């Protein structure tokens, strides 16, 4: 009685793993992968045993896989005794004889064809899946992996990697059958009320929890939203704000997001990249005209940017769509006196990002790569204060360019992604002209709030378990950062959950 | 064969805990602490055993535990027969007896006087141990808590509470005598190499990891303090900055701190509470002048404000300690035109501090709350640009003031404890000017970097178990903000450990 695992890499919809006798990609670091876990053992004296089907043997040549034992399955095969490396059975049922005699095999991997897993899996035979999740869809298939029975659970999800700009994950699946810390913080949280801190930070109970299943390997960096999420649901304080809808709100919250080997565009729910984008290079241009975004079909500004908000807000004044000096003339024109959004600010204030720019090229190791929004002088100007507030650059030593965020306040369920993708597309666009490469991304929030209307909605968000996260990258290499257009971007392997309808609140 | 735990409440240095046939306080909490613990059982059909001596026995009134069975170690008493919840044995060993036979005793504890501690360690009778730290030291003990044998491990350390203005701590000690996820994250990070983010963030080694043996119990939030020192000798890359001295640095961290039951002064060193307090009080009355730091005894900003340092940076035309516009001078007159620190102030620039008190008593909910320092108009003329750059507050819905701190770069030898303490210190005159209690602190950090002069220290401090938080009240209702002096601050109870000298790099 030793144990079973499968080992296999499918793509992420439909669990393709081969076209035509062959792989439908060519991914080293997943052969790697299969190498490093077909060897891991414990025992020097022992081998391991890999169980395939016949046409799988033939994929790889018929040749033996060093320090390990291929037992292939073929109803035509001779059962040859001069390969020691290679043996076959009639069927995979009399090949599971490693368990019964055999002391020499420890593991045992299921790794053949569809033939070989959909009845291994039928017999009841495997403890463990080890799964490459692979990010291609639009291609063809006539081999696939079968629908994972609803006795195992993931336990692990490895962050995205990236390979040819091919997008994919690594998942580990188990089959279902001290306490005195425990015991003792549980005692102190019933003496102390909500004077203990950690009642104050209870643990999102399991409803609520995304995946419930995976406690330990929750790599994937979509987690660090979605676990936002469920930290919110679990603690968050029912408030009433400026508008109408209520939220439930907690303070000081963190995420962390890879931007080296993936790209942070959430995939539990279809997210507007066209529009984060037009409104990344309409800040970057100096841009406060509300119009040119509505020119191009983007109606993020619409709600904050109408006579009866601005009229109500006491900005009468001011013309339909001019958003006043906000995000875009602080980064361009900071302390820079504010007219109409038809004025000629060439000149006039800061050029922060300019000086960003200058000193992150010229002086790397600097501490002081910031990009402020908070203007004190200016904020009875602005049609909506800045959110996403302050921001810090770092060059690592490898010429990588990572960003820290701090957002006052963080609607988790429209502005949080489209901050997350915008601060994102921002960093790589400044590695770009700069010439590094993309780091990671770092977002510290304030109010981190829930609007009451959203629930039903990212409830149900908590509901489908991530994949692994696309890649985005630049067609052609600008000369200006304000040169990016929405043709220079190719986002490549985004198979996202359906989207997700939520009103905004104004 | 069950277990056996000392329960026990000792001072926090001298191991103190009793003082003429009493205890030398009156925590309610912990004797709660005390009840539930020896009250928790798993078998509802058995009840747990409670040793302690004659003297201990007269102490509580010679009455016995509800739902428990006292056992009374003494050599005069009469064993009675009459009182089924309470036996008595002539010896320590032979009331082991509950080990042998009896079945129907679940767990025994341990939690006489000095006399049953000693040698019920001494005969190596004692699994575990429940010690209740409390800073109390400068009163009299008669009877004291054995040292604990080096056989003995902490595996948990619950964060400071307070009653009476009596900090104290909760601690387990131990006797010292699935894989598979973490395998395949071995795997992974032996495939790709900083690729996998979790490469670049790796735990730190046991050698540079404060108090080892506490793995999932370092509840106290000194280890937020300490885990990211670890962090950075961990992961810390080698870099040059502006000084002479290189660093090792990493980016973007955080660190939460209580302020409802205790006061985040960290114990693993002395920190000079008055240099703070007069940093603090010296950027809310609005001062740039650094000869008012000087002229009370506090040296801190001398490095940046002499005639070298000013000369240096191109300031030479600046008098001797004139800062510049700086901490406290965005505070209370931001974009205001700076002269020279002998020039009158009062009404130039945008009072950001009377703006947030104003806004956090009449309008608590709001989400805006908001202190900057980061003035792009201004950096030129700063002698050192804020490295505390930005703060926003948060009133709970019970009325609780909670910080948040967005800090540019953070010397962790000199500046990370000033910080956190300053800003503890801000928050709770806040929250007195605004009618509320202190909430919680979060620091996010972009470049946290230890100076390579300051090693041999901070792994010195690395190498002292901490202590529980001190108390920090105010001894009167001020009127206005700035009228705090520091013979207003009772700092109540506070044990650190001796001081570690550290030079700062100019
Ligand atoms: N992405 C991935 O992880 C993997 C992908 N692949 C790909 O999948 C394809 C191959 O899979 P597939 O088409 O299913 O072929 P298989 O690898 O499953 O091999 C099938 C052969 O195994 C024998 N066999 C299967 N079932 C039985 C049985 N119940 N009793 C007796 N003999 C049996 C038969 O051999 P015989 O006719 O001689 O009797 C059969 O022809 C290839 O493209 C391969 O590259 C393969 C492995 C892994
Ligand atoms: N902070 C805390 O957690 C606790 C504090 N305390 C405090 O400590 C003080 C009391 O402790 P302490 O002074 O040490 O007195 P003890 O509680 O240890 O009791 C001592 C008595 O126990 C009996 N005894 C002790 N050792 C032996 C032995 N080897 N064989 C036989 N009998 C023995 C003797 O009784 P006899 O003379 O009758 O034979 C002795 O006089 C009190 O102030 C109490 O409040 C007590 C418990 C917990
Ligand atoms: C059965 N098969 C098809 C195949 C291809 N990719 C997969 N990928 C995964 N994740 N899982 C599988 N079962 C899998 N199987 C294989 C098996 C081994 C090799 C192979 O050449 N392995 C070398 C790889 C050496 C390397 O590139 O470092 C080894 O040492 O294991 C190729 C195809
Ligand atoms: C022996 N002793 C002295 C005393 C005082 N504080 C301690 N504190 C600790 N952490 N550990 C001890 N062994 C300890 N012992 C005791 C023991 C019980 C009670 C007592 O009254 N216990 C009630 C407490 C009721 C409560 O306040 O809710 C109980 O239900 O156990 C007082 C003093
Ligand atoms: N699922 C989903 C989904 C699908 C489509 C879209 C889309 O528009 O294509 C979308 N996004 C928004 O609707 C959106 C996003 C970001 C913003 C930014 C913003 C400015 N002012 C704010 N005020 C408040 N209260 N909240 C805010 O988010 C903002 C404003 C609107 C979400
Ligand atoms: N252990 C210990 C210990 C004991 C005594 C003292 C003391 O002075 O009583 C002390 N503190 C400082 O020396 C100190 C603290 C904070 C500051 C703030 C600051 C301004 N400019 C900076 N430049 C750089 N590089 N680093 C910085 O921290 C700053 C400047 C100096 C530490
Ligand atoms: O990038 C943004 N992210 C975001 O979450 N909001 C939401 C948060 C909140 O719902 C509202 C700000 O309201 P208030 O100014 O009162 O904090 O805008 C707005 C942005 F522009
Ligand atoms: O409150 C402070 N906190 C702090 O950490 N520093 C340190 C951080 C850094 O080591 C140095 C100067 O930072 P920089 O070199 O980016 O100007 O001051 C200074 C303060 F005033």
């Amino acid at each position: 009685e030793k144990n079973v695992s499968i080992v296999v890499a499918a793509s992420v919809l439909s669990s393709g793993i081969g076209i035509n006798g062959q792989l439908p990609w060519s991914i080293s670091e997943d052969l790697k992968f299969f190498s490093k876990i077909t060897n891991n053992k414990c025992d020097s004296n022992k081998k391991n045993a890999l169980i395939m089907g016949r046409k799988t043997w033939d994929s790889i040549g018929r040749r033996p896989l060093k320090n390990r034992i291929i037992v292939v399955i073929s109803s035509s095969l001779p059962q040859d005794e001069a390969d020691p490396n290679v043996v076959v059975f009639r069927n995979l049922e009399d090949s599971i004889e490693n368990l019964m005699n055999d002391d020499s095999i420890e593991n045992i991997f299921v790794c053949g064809g569809e033939s070989i897993y959909r009845d291994a899996l039928k017999d009841n035979f495997v403890d463990r899946i080890y799964l490459t999740r692979v990010a291609l869809e639009d291609i063809e298939f006539d081999t696939y992996f079968p629908e994972i029975p609803e006795t195992f659970l993931p336990v692990y999800m490895s962050q995205t990697f990236c390979t040819k700009n091919i997008s994919y994950d690594f998942m580990i699946f188990e089959k279902q059958e001290l306490k005195s810390i425990d015991d003792t913080v549980d005692l102190l949280g019933e003496i102390f009320g909500i004077r203990k801190m950690g009642n104050r930070h209870k643990f999102p109970k399991e409803e609520i929890y995304n995946t419930p299943s995976i406690r330990f390997g929750r790599e994937h960096y979509e987690f660090q939203y979605l676990d936002l999420l469920s930290r919110v649901l679990e603690n968050g304080a029912y408030r009433e704000n400026r508008t109408g809808i209520s939220t439930y709100s907690i303070f000081g919250q963190m995420m962390r997001f890879d931007m080296r080997e993936s790209f942070p565009l959430l995939t539990t729910k279809k997210v507007a990249i066209r529009s984060i984008f037009e409104e990344l290079i309409w800040f970057i241009k100096g841009d406060t005209n509300g119009n040119h975004l509505i020119e191009k079909k983007v109606y993020i500004w619409s709600g904050n940017g109408s006579k009866e908000y601005l009229e109500r807000i006491g900005l009468g004044h001011r013309e339909e769509n001019d958003l006043g000096p906000i995000y875009g003339f602080q980064w361009r024109h900071y302390n820079g006196e504010y007219k109409t959004m038809h004025d000629d600010y060439t000149g006039v204030g800061v050029d922060q990002l300019a000086k960003l720019i200058e000193t992150l090229k010229n002086n790397p190791k600097d501490r002081r790569h910031i990009l402020t929004a908070w203007n004190p002088s200016a904020l009875s100007q602005m049609a909506l204060p800045p959110c996403h507030v302050l921001s810090q650059y770092y060059v690592t030593n490898d010429n990588c360019l990572s960003c820290n965020l701090y957002q006052r306040s963080c609607d988790l369920g429209l502005g949080s992604p489209f901050n997350i993708a915008s601060y994102a597309i921002l960093t790589m666009m400044l590695a770009q002209v700069c010439g590094y490469e993309p780091g990671e991304l770092a977002i510290f929030i304030g109010d981190a709030h829930i609007y009451e209307n959203h629930l039903t909605q990212l409830k149900e968000q908590l509901s489908r378990t991530p994949r692994p996260f696309p890649q985005l990258k630049f067609k052609r290499k600008v000369e200006n950062i304000e040169d990016f257009k929405w043709e220079d971007i190719e986002l490549i392997g985004y198979y996202p959950y359906p989207t997700i309808k939520m009103d905004m609140a104004v």
